[PDB]
């Protein structure tokens, strides 16, 4: 047996790749056929491979993750959570990273300084609960999540899992990483088996080598606009073919990450030689030496069957940037002009910030100070303005010593502190009025309703930061940098050559400053206290448990129209302080959700009253009059983020059920995971026949098994009623959550309590 530990960290935590291939042998000899990469990984993570049920789509896989990875916004609610097990010690390698909280105002020593001020109360809540509990502890400064797991947790063949809809970014280096809800987490932490819904795989085959301006974040931007928000959902997806190899390992984590934007389960890359590169350019040379030796279960088996495959020829692809407010609504840096010009949003660019998980790595720096490089040689500084956010202290550490930070700062960009800032609206911005329509282009993932800055009117287009660089230098959408000139200065005009620049440090990576804090699980002793008076951190009160009847005469508080993320149902941005608290970050309740009814948000009509009102305060008023409501969605209904507060939000003011087109996979198993029902038309013309006064019964709920749909009853005001038909997709464990009124509460149940 190798004895090669996971990370620097873990000494004593050894790589089981032995465990993966006498599991994958073992699920082969049942399947007898190709297996793909993810379903090499995952079913040879699997907690019983020799009596799994396994088919695509089809069944619940019962798993076993190498690894827990928390950001500081999920991390509060999922350690409340774990708390309630009473378990003394969390039973994986489990991580908290502090990235979340750190607001942009001024620029990054000001800012991370303000930010530990400001936040005290949690960081300590977070850094004190993971001393007692055995999670290792990143401190405000560490970096984004996904990057601090790229540079020292992922590794291939890991399946790991993290409370952030972005983990997939792991899937750069050979592993699966999936994002998840907190409950799961606590699930993982607490040693019981971890349920996915078996996979299908979409492979897209790359073809050719990426060219110019054309980088790895134009390969997702392509395969978004392609497949679409909808196109990946319940699925996981693998690249593969050819072209794979002219990509370096940080561009297959751009790549991988925002898969998370076409609703896929995760995204994979075989292990190869620029994944061997990363690793032991990391001090994990041994983790890639035992990788050769185990790359027969690393990379795809001949022949293996694809659900959806789609083509990619990596040498005509162009660059490309998204928006203005959904991730697939892809242009061509070539025509984006004009389709501003014809769709009437703003052409000239107020802000480029370059950053977030997706776009955050040292060749990502090293590609935006080679334009800013050329621009400062002809007397130019940026038009719009430009703010950089570094992914780690360690990326931080070494742009600065290899001078990409002076070039970037002297074409007059902000580095910020290496958070996730502007990117969930942790950003003071003061450029605008509220409701000035403008437009900011980004290197970041999604591009949802200006949640950049809280202003519904910003037009947000994310793009590679090569392309934000040399449009925050030209002011305008206008501008292709491939084929316009600027003109110095000098009053000389010039072309902006295509940028290249070191994929790693020709050095050592500088580490930086120390953030990293690894629980002295020895004593641990000290006690994690919140205040019974916090207005940031409060104890959850369990949910009800079920009582065991029908659900009958429901009020709809909202039926809503399109497009309803997890972003409309609880927002970010000034919201992050009460991730900790339940009653107060409440208050947001789906105050962006559009009612049908009158196509306002945050503008219902209360059914006792007949005045229209906040959608919060009508939830808490049929909530404290014993009223029993439900929500009424339309397709992919909670996309996006993986916050498990959408789902604790409803339940917590009354909330019953969602009777939706269809959901995303994380916010479905987060609404099963608080004890309400997910549910969904058999019939999605059902929507239709659904008006906001009528009252809904759900029967049959002593009946509630597996795949048999549930019977809900539309009442009418005139008296006419119709019955319709639901399904749903609970199998016997989460119809035992439901029954408890939480998986929590199931939980302490059987821990005779
Ligand atoms: O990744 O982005 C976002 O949105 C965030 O990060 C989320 C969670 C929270 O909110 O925190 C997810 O998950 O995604
Ligand atoms: S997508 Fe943005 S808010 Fe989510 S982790 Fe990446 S940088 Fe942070």
């Amino acid at each position: 047996r190798a004895k090669v530990a996971m990370s620097h960290f873990e000494p004593h935590e050894y790589i089981r790749y032995d465990l993966l291939e006498k599991n994958i042998d073992i699920v082969r000899k049942r399947l007898n056929r190709p297996l793909t990469l993810s379903e090499k990984i995952v079913y040879g993570h699997l907690d019983d491979p020799a009596n799994q049920e396994i088919e695509r789509g089809k069944t619940y896989l019962r798993l076993r993750p190498d690894r827990v990875a928390m950001q500081d916004a999920t991390a509060q609610m999922a350690m409340l959570q774990f708390i309630s097990s009473g378990l003394p010690k969390v039973a994986v390698p489990s991580t908290i990273h502090c990235d979340h909280l750190i607001e942009a105002q001024l620029g990054g020593e000001k800012d991370l300084r303000r930010a530990k001020d400001i936040n005290q109360e949690v960081y300590n809540f977070l850094a004190t609960a993971g001393a007692k509990y055995g999670v290792g502890f990143w401190r405000p400064g560490s970096g984004i999540i996904h990057q601090i797991i790229l540079e020292n947790y992922a590794y291939p063949g890991v399946l790991l899992i993290g409370t952030d809809s972005h983990t997939p970014n792991g899937g750069g280096l050979g592993g699966i990483c999936i994002g998840v809800g907190g409950a799961d987490a606590v699930d993982v932490m607490a040693g019981i088996p971890w349920e996915l819904k078996c996979p299908k795989v979409i492979g897209v085959k790359l073809t050719g080598s990426l060219s110019g301006w054309t980088s790895p974040k134009d390969v997702i931007l392509k395969v978004a606009g392609i497949l679409t928000v909808k196109g990946g959902t319940g699925a996981i997806v693998e690249y593969h073919g050819p072209g794979v190899d002219s990509i370096s390992c940080t561009g297959m984590a751009t790549i991988c990450n925002m898969g998370a934007e076409i609703g896929a389960t995760t995204s994979v890359f075989p292990y190869n030689h620029r994944m061997k590169k990363y690793l032991s350019k990391t001090g994990r040379a041994d983790i890639a030496n035992l990788a050769d030796e185990f790359k027969d279960h690393l990379v795809p088996d001949p022949g293996c069957h694809y659900d959806q495959v789609i083509e990619i020829n990596l040498s005509e692809l162009k660059p490309h940037i998204n928006g203005p407010f959904t991730p697939d609504l892809a242009h061509p840096v070539a025509e984006v002009g004009s389709v501003a010009e014809k769709e009437g949003w703003p052409l000239d660019i107020r802000v480029g910030l370059i950053g977030s998980c997706t776009n955050s790595s040292y060749e990502d720096m090293g590609r935006s100070a080679a334009v800013a490089k050329q621009a400062l040689a002809h007397g130019l500084k940026c038009k719009s303005q430009f703010t950089i956010t570094p992914g780690s202290e360690q990326i931080r550490a070494t742009i600065e010593r290899d001078g990409y930070a002076q070039v970037l700062r002297d074409v007059g960009g902000i580095v910020l502190a290496n958070a996730c800032g502007p990117c969930i609206g942790q950003w003071d911005r003061k450029d605008i009025k509220k409701g000035e329509k403008n437009t900011i282009v980004t290197s970041y993932n999604r591009n949802f309703t200006g949640r950049n800055d809280a202003n519904p009117e910003t037009h947000a287009f994310v793009t590679s930061p090569e392309i934000v660089t040399a449009l925050a230098i030209a002011g305008t959408l206008k501008f292709n940098p491939e084929t316009d000139f600027l003109t110095g200065k000098d009053g000389k005009k010039f072309k902006l050559e295509a940028p290249d620049a070191d994929e790693l440090p020709r050095a050592e990576f500088d580490p930086g400053q120390d953030t990293y804090q690894h629980p002295p699980k020895d004593s641990s002793g000290q006690r994690v206290d919140v205040s019974p008076t916090s207005q940031r951190l409060q104890l959850l009160e369990p949910f009800d448990k079920w009582d065991g009847k029908d659900l009958e005469d429901l009020q709809i508080l909202i039926k809503v129209k399109g497009k309803c993320t997890t972003d409309h149902i609880s927002a970010a941005g000034p919201w992050l302080k009460f991730r900790g608290h339940l009653d107060n970050i409440s208050n947001n309740l789906l105050i962006g959700a559009i009612n049908i009814e009158n196509r306002k948000a945050n503008s219902v009509r209360n059914a006792v009253t007949q005045e229209f009102g906040p959608v919060p305060d009508t939830a808490r008023y049929y909530k404290q009059h014993g009223i029993r409501w439900v929500v009424i969605g339309d397709e992919n209904y909670g996309e996006g983020a993986s916050r498990e507060h959408s789902a604790l939000e409803p339940r917590h003011l009354g909330g019953r059920a969602i009777i939706t087109k269809s959901f995303a996979r994380i916010h479905e198993t987060n609404l099963k995971k608080q004890g309400l029902l997910p549910l969904t038309f058999a019939d999605p013309a059902d929507y239709n026949k659904i008006h906001p006064v009528d009252k809904l019964t759900i029967q049959g709920l002593k009946d509630f098994a597996p795949g048999k749909p549930l019977k809900c009853i539309i009442k009418h005001p005139n008296g006419t009623q119709e019955t319709i038909l639901l399904n749903h997709t609970f199998n016997e464990t989460q119809i035992e959550w439901f029954r408890a009124g939480s998986a929590l509460n199931r939980m302490k149940e059987l821990q005779q309590k």
